[PDB]
């Protein structure tokens, strides 16, 4: 478990931002929402809920010689890149992505849910 | 018949610049040579054989997407400026060369046989 303490918290259901809150995590899920068993201390930022991007392609990146390169490379390679693409996306805060065309995703799927 | 008069004639087989000469053209063969029928004047310029080009590829012309366009493009269209490269090869002074690769070559020298 984990007791995580926002400074503020956005509320997506009705689009406000509220107060200083304490989230209770445990199996992986929120149990608790409280108002003002280790602590994370945030209270510094705004405390949001994960994106989610629902238009991406994690297996392709377009460059200047993006059509030479599919006569060329491999699938092997994509996935090779498709490893920090993945990385970069959630860092850079997105928690969920739809992907909406290629063969690569899938088993990057099966690979990420693996850990 | 054509009478063709050159000023200064260039001996290949030696190496040495000659005088006035005066070629007798027919059926597509040289027939005599006279030092000092049409009339051809080249009296101002200088007369020599046809060159050769041992090492042409005129199916090709290198380019910055020359490595692409070999899953694009079919050899109809190669045909299609191969005519202009070979007009502008027998422009420059070439009137015979070496093709060393391509499959468009042979149909080229057909076709430029039957006229």
């Amino acid at each position: 478990p984990v007791a995580v303490q926002c400074g503020r918290l956005f509320d997506a259901r009705s689009g406000q931002l509220k107060g200083p809150h304490t989230l209770l995590v445990a199996d992986g899920r929120i149990r608790q929402v409280l108002p003002g068993a280790r602590v994370v201390d945030l209270g510094d930022k705004v405390c949001l809920p994960g994106w989610t991007d629902l238009h991406v392609h994690l297996g392709s990146q377009s460059s200047p010689q993006s059509y030479s390169e599919d006569f060329r490379l491999d699938p092997v390679d994509h996935a090779f890149r498709a490893v920090g693409y993945a990385e970069k996306t959630l860092m850079a805060g997105f928690t969920s992505v739809r992907d909406l065309g290629g063969e690569v995703s899938p088993h990057l799927r099966d690979a990420i849910n693996q850990g």
